[PDB]
């Protein structure tokens, strides 16, 4: 395993799912029975969108969106009145990567905040985000399609599933991406839910650097079979994203880079 210093940290890239990343997600409409109100607040961007947007910022790509996307929220979503259709005019977008900053502390301009919020909202819509206080997407299978079909990334983009490879061949694919300066979209499931995040480095002893999409919290080095951030888990126990694992690899704009 080659040593690769965190690719996203080298470019200052640290996004989250709340403000000011979520200023253009749908505004919650209803109180879920038995829950406190989130009415009038923007929905979370979704960890799938935050992970994908961080990788897109690493490439500063695309300059122009390629294809619009439309979908309808599940009618069992309790936060919105139904039917609720969502639409992103991605084919008209000119993303200004000077305004989509690597991270946000609060002092940025409204133009800069709207720039990342627009990208976050477009990406979430393109993966059929089930918006709410928490926002869920199927992840990899939608991400790989969106990156190519809506955002014009190279045909090298594809999902790989952990169950299809030996441990060595799985890690060798991740290592190959990192050797080509290509952060990897990654997701998994376990006893603290399902989460999507970015693998962007390697320490030479079979640990990988992870950007969890929480603004920096819990980022660090993890084994791919012990993706267990301490920021999650109530009661003191163990838990991580070690089942049903998949990745999106080949993420680059061009045929060679
Ligand atoms: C990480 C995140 O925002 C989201 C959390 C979540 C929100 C709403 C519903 C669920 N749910 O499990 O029904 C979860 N998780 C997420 O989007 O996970 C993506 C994913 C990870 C692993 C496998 C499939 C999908």
């Amino acid at each position: 395993q080659p040593v690769v210093k965190s690719l996203l940290n080298s470019k200052g890239i640290h996004y989250n799912q709340g403000n000011p990343y979520n200023l253009l997600t749908p505004v919650i409409e209803k109180v879920k029975p038995g829950e406190q109100s989130f009415v009038g607040q923007h929905a979370a961007t979704g960890c799938v969108a935050t992970a994908t947007a961080q990788i897109m910022k690493y490439h500063n790509y695309p300059n122009k969106g390629l294809k619009d996307y439309t979908y309808t929220l599940s009618s069992n979503n309790p936060y919105f009145n139904h039917p609720k259709n969502l639409f992103a005019a991605i084919s008209t977008r000119q993303y200004n990567w000077n305004n989509i900053l690597p991270t946000y502390s609060g002092r940025e301009s409204n133009v800069q905040k709207m720039a990342i919020s627009e990208l976050m909202a477009d990406v979430g819509i393109s993966v059929d985000m089930d918006y709410g206080p928490s926002s869920g997407s199927a992840g990899s299978s939608r991400v790989q399609r969106a990156l190519k079909e809506n955002f014009g990334y190279n045909q090298s983009v594809h999902q790989i599933n952990r169950s299809d490879f030996s441990k060595q061949d799985w890690e060798a694919q991740i290592d190959k991406e990192l050797s080509q300066n290509q952060p990897v979209y990654y997701q998994g499931v376990g006893k603290v839910g399902g989460h999507a995040f970015v693998i962007d480095g390697a320490d030479g002893r079979n640990f990988y650097h992870v950007n969890w999409g929480w603004g920096g919290v819990s980022d660090g080095f993890f084994r791919l079979d012990a993706l267990n951030p301490s920021a999650l888990g109530t009661g003191g126990g163990a838990g991580g994203f070690n089942g049903y694992q998949s990745a999106v690899v080949g993420i680059k704009p061009l045929e060679h880079h």
